Formats: C-alpha cells, sequence, structure tokens
RNA sequence: UUCACAUUGCCCAAGUCUUU
RNA sequence: CAAUGUGA
C-alpha cells in the first residue's frame, strides 16, 4: 500500500514520430556537496529578504568563513556549499547588518551526487530527494533574486516594449524552471509563461488607469464615494513606496488638505515637516501600515512598488488582451523556449558554476509512438464503424449504439418571446426533431407543454407541474436568455429538488441552428435519457475486457485563488456497463483545499453496489484514474486512497479483493513535445498528432509512467497528459495500460473525438463542477447543509445527469 | 447554457516583516 | 465550470 511498482517493460505498438521536448540534459559531478542548517533571527523576514541578509553575510564574512565559496541558499534554513566550509561540525553565531540580525550557520550533512548518479542508473531502487533538492537550491539561487519568483517560475518586466492591461496591471513573461530525474540524464524543465503584474508607477498615475481618467486634471473636485470606493478596492493591500516600503491598508475619506492626524492636517505636515507643497490636495491619502494607527501618504509622493503580481481575477477586456498577447502555436512556443535557454546561458551563472553543473542549450531528442485509435461501433440497423483520423471522427450517416424513443418532451423558454419568438422555437423544433431522427433518437411528436416564463421564481412551480401533470415525461428542454441565475436554479430543481431530465440551450442557439451544434446537443439528449451512443469496437479492446472489470475517475476540485472558505469538492465516477459507457457519479464536499478524498471509500462502496446492480457482474479488477495529484503528494494520496479502495471492497464481502490499478493522470505540468519534422506537424497550431505516447527517456527512471497526448490539438501548444501508476495488482504491461488509456479517452459521449483525458476522469471533473453550480452562493452543521446542496434526487442517482 | 482544444483560476509549490 | 480566444 505504498511503493509505487516498477516500469515493467516498454511499449512497443505504434508507428515512430522523432520528437523534442522541453527537458535539458544537465551534467552532474559526481562529489559530495555540504548542507548547512541556518537559522535567521528575527524569522519572520520575507523569503527574499533572508536571502538578501544570507547575502550580505557572506560577502561581509568572506574572511573568517567564505574564501572562494559561493553557497546557495533556500531562502528558508537550507544552505549548500561545493566544498566543506571552514566550520567543522561547530555551530556559529554571527551578527549580521542589513543595509540586525543573528545567524547561526550549523552543520548537517553531506549530499552524495555520486548516490544520485547510482539511483538514475537504477542501481540505487529509490531516488535521493534530498539531493535532487539540492541541485533545484543551486539552480534557483540566482535567479530567485533577479527576477520575481512565482511558484516554481520566475518572472520580469520585458526590455524595451511594454504589455499594459489597462487599470494599472501589465503584463510579464517569464519561465518555469525545475530539475528532474529521468532515464536518461537528469534534466532542467524550462517553459515559457506570462502572468499579470502591477506596474511600477506614480499612484496618481494608477488612479487615472482605474478610474479611466486622460489626467488627473479631469477630476477637478475631491473623488465622489462611487471613484474612490472603485479606486480603494484596487490599491487596498498593495505595496507602496516613497526608501520607506509600505503596505496599504485603506484609503482615507478626507482629502490631504482636509485629513488629519494627532492635531495636524496631511498637507499640512508636509508644508513644515519635508517642506513639500502638494499639487492635488484635493486627493484623499493613502493609509498605511497598521490599520490601527495613523500613518497617511498623499497619493503624489508613493509609487507602486515593482515586482506585485496581480492575484484579484482579471477583467474581461483585460483576459481578451493577455490571450492576445501569450497565445503561441506549438512551433511557436518550442522556438520561444529554445531562444530563452540561449538566452538564460545557465552555465555562466557563477552558482551553478560553483558547483560543476552543466546545463545542454538544446531540446531533448525522444522518440514517441503513435497508438492507433479503436474503431468506434454505433447502432440501427447498419451498425455502423466509425475510424478516427487525427483524433475526430464524425456521426453523419450513422445511428446510436441504443438510442432513445422521445415521447414526452415539454419546452420552457425562459427567453423573451420578442426575442425568442414562437416561430424560433417551432423551427428550432423541426430542426432538431430531423437531427435526432438521423442519429436514431426519435423525437416522436411535439412537445407535450411549450410555455415562457420569467425569473428563477418561476422554475420550481413549472417543474412541479410539470412532473404532476405529464406521465412518463423524460425530458424538459430549457431555453435560456444567455448567461443568468435561472440555469443554477434548474439544476437545484431537475438534479437536487425533483429528480427531472433538463437540457439547457442558449436563445443564440435556437435562433440560429446547425446541424453540428444539433448534432452534438443529441449527443447530450440520448445520455441523460440512458441511452448509449456508441461503444469501442468490442473485439478490439485489450485483454482486461475478458473478466468483470470497472473503471473509476476521481477529481478534487478546489475553490479559486484568494477564497478562504470554501468547500473543495470530491466527485468519483464508476462506469456500468462492459462497453464501457454508462457511468454514474458520486459527490461530497469536503474540507477546504484538501486533496486527498476523505469519504472515498463510501463514494466506492455505492458505485460497486450500483456496478453489481447493473451488470450482475462483481468486478475482478478496478481500474482508478485519478486527476491533478502532484508528484510531492502521491504517497499521501495514494496511502489514503488504496486503503478506502480495499476498505469499500472488504465491507461489502469478505475475501472480495480484486485487483486495483491505481493510476494518477495530470493534465497540468510542464513537459511540451514538439514534433521534430515539420512535415508531422498537424493542422494550424502545429501539434503533435493524437495518440503520440513517450514512455522512454524523459520518464521516470524506476517507475511506470508515460506521457500520451491522445487529442487533437486545435490551438496553442497541446497538454500531453502524463500518466503515473502508484499501485498495480493487475501487472498491466506497458502497452496494453497505454493502449487501454487511450481507447478510453474515446469513450467520451459530449463529442465525436478523443479527449485529453480518459473519459471517466472527465466526467469526474464535469460532476464536481456541477456541485459547484448547486452550490452558487451556499458555500458541523455547516457541513450537513453544504452536503445536503449537492446531494442529487433519488431518481438522478443513477443517471448521467452531468453530461 | 452544443462541443472540444488552448490561457488563467485548483493539491504540492509559491506567497506573508518594521514617523504620520 | 467561469472569463477569453481558436475551431467543428
Ligand atoms: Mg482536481
Ligand atoms: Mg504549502
Ligand atoms: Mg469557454
Amino acid at each position: 500500500a505504498f511503493k509505487p511498482p516498477p516500469r515493467p517493460d516498454f511499449g512497443t505498438s505504434g508507428r515512430t514520430i522523432k520528437l523534442q521536448a522541453n527537458f535539458f540534459e544537465m551534467d552532474i559531478p559526481k562529489i559530495d556537496i555540504y548542507h548547512y542548517e541556518l537559522d535567521i533571527k528575527p524569522e519572520k523576514c520575507p523569503r527574499r529578504v533572508n536571502r538578501e541578509i544570507v547575502e550580505h553575510m557572506v560577502q561581509h564574512f568572506k574572511t573568517q568563513i567564505f574564501g572562494d565559496r559561493k553557497p546557495v541558499f533556500d531562502g528558508r534554513k537550507n544552505l549548500y556549499t561545493a566544498m566543506p566550509l571552514p566550520i567543522g561540525r561547530d555551530k556559529v553565531e554571527l551578527e549580521v547588518t542589513l543595509p540586525i540580525f543573528k545567524v547561526s550557520i550549523k552543520w548537517v550533512s553531506c549530499v552524495s551526487l555520486q548516490a544520485l548518479h547510482d539511483a538514475l542508473s537504477g542501481r540505487l531502487p529509490s531516488v535521493p530527494f534530498e539531493t535532487i533538492q539540492a541541485l533545484d537550491v543551486v539552480m534557483r539561487h540566482l535567479p530567485s533574486m533577479r527576477y520575481t519568483p512565482v511558484g516554481r517560475s520566475f518572472f520580469t518586466a520585458s526590455e524595451g516594449c511594454s504589455n499594459p492591461l489597462g487599470g494599472g496591471r501589465e503584463v510579464w513573461f517569464g519561465f518555469h524552471q525545475s530539475v528532474r530525474p529521468s532515464l536518461w540524464k537528469m534534466m532542467l524543465n524550462i517553459d515559457v509563461s506570462a502572468t499579470a503584474f502591477y506596474k511600477a508607477q506614480p499612484v496618481i498615475e494608477f488612479v487615472c488607469e482605474v478610474l479611466d481618467f486622460k489626467s488627473i486634471e479631469e477630476q477637478q473636485k475631491p473623488l465622489t464615494d462611487s471613484q474612490r470606493v472603485k479606486f480603494t478596492k484596487e490599491i487596498k493591500g498593495l505595496k507602496v513606496e516613497i526608501k520607506r516600503k509600505y503596505r496599504v491598508c485603506n484609503v482615507t475619506r478626507r482629502p490631504a488638505s482636509h485629513q488629519t492626524f494627532p492635531e495636524c492636517t496631511v498637507a499640512q505636515y508636509f508644508k513644515d515637516r519635508h517642506k513639500l507643497v502638494l499639487r492635488y490636495p484635493h486627493l484623499p491619502c493613502l493609509q498605511v501600515g497598521q490599520e490601527q494607527k495613523h500613518t497617511y501618504l498623499p497619493l503624489e509622493v508613493c509609487n507602486i512598488v515593482a515586482g506585485q503580481r496581480c492575484i484579484k481575477k482579471l477583467t474581461d477586456n483585460q483576459t481578451s488582451t493577455m490571450i492576445r498577447a501569450t497565445a503561441r502555436s506549438a512551433p511557436d512556443r518550442q522556438e520561444e523556449i529554445s531562444k530563452l535557454m540561449r538566452s538564460a546561458d545557465f552555465n555562466t551563472d557563477p552558482y551553478v558554476r560553483e558547483f560543476g553543473i552543466m546545463v545542454k542549450d538544446e531540446m531533448t531528442d525522444v522518440t514517441g509512438r503513435v497508438l492507433q485509435p479503436p474503431s468506434i461501433l454505433y447502432g440501427g440497423r447498419n451498425k455502423a464503424i466509425a475510424t478516427p483520423v487525427q483524433g475526430v471522427w464524425d456521426m453523419r450517416n450513422k445511428q446510436f449504439h441504443t438510442g432513445i424513443e422521445i415521447k414526452v418532451w415539454a419546452i420552457a423558454c425562459f427567453a423573451p418571446q420578442r426575442q425568442c419568438t414562437e416561430v424560433h422555437l417551432k423551427s428550432f423544433t423541426e430542426q432538431l426533431r430531423k437531427i435526432s431522427r438521423d442519429a436514431g433518437m426519435p423525437i416522436q411528436g411535439q412537445p407535450c407543454f411549450c410555455k415562457y416564463a420569467q425569473g428563477a421564481d418561476s422554475v420550481e412551480p413549472m417543474f412541479r407541474h410539470l412532473k404532476n401533470t405529464y406521465a412518463g415525461l423524460q425530458l424538459v428542454v430549457v431555453i435560456l436568455p444567455g448567461k443568468t441565475p435561472v440555469y443554477a436554479e434548474v439544476k437545484r430543481v431537475g438534479d437536487t429538488v425533483l429528480g427531472m431530465a433538463t437540457q439547457c440551450v442558449q436563445m443564440k442557439n435556437v435562433q440560429r441552428t446547425t446541424p453540428q451544434t444539433l448534432s452534438n446537443l443529441c449527443l447530450k439528449i440520448n445520455v441523460k435519457l440512458g441511452g448509449v451512443n456508441n461503444i469501442l469496437l468490442p473485439q478490439g479492446r485489450p485483454p482486461v475486457f475478458q473478466q468483470p472489470v470497472i473503471f473509476l475517475g476521481a477529481d478534487v476540485t478546489h475553490p479559486p485563488a484568494g477564497d478562504g472558505k470554501k468547500p473543495s469538492i470530491a466527485a468519483v465516477v464508476g462506469s456500468m456497463d462492459a462497453h464501457p459507457n454508462r457511468y454514474c457519479a458520486t459527490v461530497r464536499v469536503q474540507q477546504h483545499r484538501q486533496e486527498i478524498i476523505q469519504d472515498l471509500a463510501a463514494m466506492v462502496r455505492e458505485l460497486l453496489i450500483q456496478f453489481y446492480k447493473s451488470t450482475r457482474f462483481k468486478p475482478t479488477r478496478i481500474i482508478f484514474y485519478r486527476d491533478g495529484v502532484s508528484e510531492g503528494q502521491f504517497q499521501q494520496v495514494l496511502h489514503h486512497e488504496l486503503l478506502a479502495i480495499r476498505e469499500a471492497c472488504i465491507k461489502l464481502e469478505k475475501d472480495y479483493q480484486p485487483g486495483i490499478t491505481f493510476i494518477v493522470v495530470q493534465k497540468r505540468h510542464h513537459t511540451r513535445l514538439f514534433c521534430t519534422d515539420k512535415n508531422e506537424r498537424v493542422g494550424k497550431s502545429g501539434n503533435i498528432p493524437a495518440g503520440t505516447t513517450v514512455d522512454t527517456k524523459i520518464t521516470h527512471p524506476t517507475e511506470f509512467d508515460f506521457y500520451l497526448c491522445s487529442h487533437a490539438g486545435i490551438q496553442g501548444t497541446s497538454r500531453p497528459s502524463h500518466y503515473h501508476v502508484l499501485w498495480d495488482d493487475n501487472r498491466f504491461s506497458s502497452d496494453e495500460l497505454q493502449i487501454l488509456t487511450y481507447q478510453l479517452c474515446h469513450t467520451y459521449v459530449r463529442c465525436t473525438r478523443s479527449v485529453s483525458i480518459p473519459a471517466p476522469a472527465y466526467y469526474a471533473h464535469l460532476v464536481a463542477f456541477r456541485a459547484r453550480y448547486h452550490l452558487v452562493d451556499k458555500e458541523g452543521r455547516d457541513h450537513q447543509a453544504l452536503a445536503k446542496a449537492v446531494q442529487v434526487h433519488q431518481d438522478t442517482l443513477r443517471t448521467m445527469y452531468f453530461a
């Protein structure tokens, strides 16, 4: 229940493709290096201040201690040198003055780089984390002081240009950096990125950008409360400088001319003490420091401090500008990374040099294989087979494997009759019925009910009327004007209060229909009503299907940046047939920002019970695709969640012990793959083709992991999903697990495309997002209330309501 | 709220200090 | 999922 399995073999399936990865090979010396523990008092200092302290300390005490030695430092408590310091094992207390600190330096160990080499060649069974940590500190040392660290990235203002976003914000470009072991060598993983920062500009200019002034001379008088409040929202919490740096905690209500402190005015204080006559005395002051004290700075003497990341959500226009500034095709992204590596020149970093490290300036070459897609079987008379090409197929001249006959359905139009007229509704209905008949999901007649309504209050009484009036009602089609709170109310009432299938459609897609939008709509309707859109070609499936097996997908979704109290949402879905096509869902609220799925045992039990009810088989294997767990959480998550799956089995039946395969899926990581050969680039975005698989060179030196880019890249640079097998009772070969994973990406019911993660994992995201919708403005008695909100109706429990 | 892909928002990571 | 783009 602990150590991940070794890689069983390497995959052999599929034609080869030449790739380049944004991994840059490192040459690491084979010497010991030294680790010292540092303590700085006071210790409440920001990491960057600590780095400054240790910098001043090293230069100052070079005589006593650091002769020709260039230490690296993590900004907390860890210091490394390439040669021993003349300290012994003895602690030393050092006094360092910073333009006032006590610093103790105590040795703690020797880190062997030889051992890391041995572990990379699979001699040693495991990778020494602390050694990789040391190398990371070496590589981060100088950029952490030169640039602004954000996460594992570094950002700086661009030289020679500006990317304003408006509102006092601008784009900064930067790069991700991390050190990774691989089958080949140590690798430096580098990617480019961009994020929003506040412009270092005078606060007066900041005010102008936020209140949409061309100049401040526009604002004759004091600000309106409306303006002053808008300004306060934007600058509160930001750092400003006058030498002195300060955080802003408020904006005064009174202008500097009449704002007073004990008792004297602000404008008069600066006249007398600093011999300064304010322009703009009609403007308010920033309050800074302790909000309980009374330190006020006129706007005119303040600059926004450089290098503060913007944490607040961008406006829609700012987002537009950001996308426009940063979107790149895959070849353009590849060239940006390569260009950055040639300019970064890691090898003349004197700390990199001190530690004898070399970094290749060219991307690693790696060979991929492009897996063949499964064939897709449809139904009706013809039982048509679709063949995916470059990640896509379509349903033209095909009928659903099992299509639902729709006999009783209603329309509720919450869009205004003046815009979405009865003629629109009639036309939409005629076109929908045509497409549905072609798909083998015949809508046998007109709806039983078609009415206009307005506002969230009308939803529940209408739906109760419908449920009570129309026996055999299968579907309510709900037309919505655009973004509206009515949508969340429809899903509260449908999914959780009354247990009724609903399909919402925006008015614009009723007013003007296309065959492709209507066809996609039918994919969802058939699914919601219990149909089987299509199945993997049965004889083309891997051998795991010869015995009963259940596929689980699991995700936790965390609340947005800055949020302090909302729950995290855990979702787990399980397959319910042998195809595998149909799924049931479970969902829970749990502790804020907890990744481990707390109630997983109960959720899996529910799904196992429903699987047996649906198939009359007990799974001999459980294949668990777990989304979104980072490497630094693998052991904690595996420990709880593998045992929770076992617990669900044991409590169902004594000696019921199906084999478990536990696979982490990670869409968001920093590995990018590019075609080496221009003639392999697919489409306008120039990405690798769907089915591109990598399990050599850049993957783990001992464990069982692979990249699989299962989808067609439409825009930008494709994220190749990564799969790490943390447990495998079933002893899959690489080929069989890779092919299984790819085939499951072709079972997602909402589109005739291979998607970027397996259908079970994708459904878990949809379930979590629907629960978030059930919680809008609602997020022990507390836990109970949130838990009630996400519990679907008894009649919804067994459905694919989340599609 | 037709759908996918892509950017950001999500665990790990990162971040958080003292004269008006 | 939401904001924004690219597409079918
Ligand atoms: Mg997640
Ligand atoms: Mg943390
Ligand atoms: Mg969107």
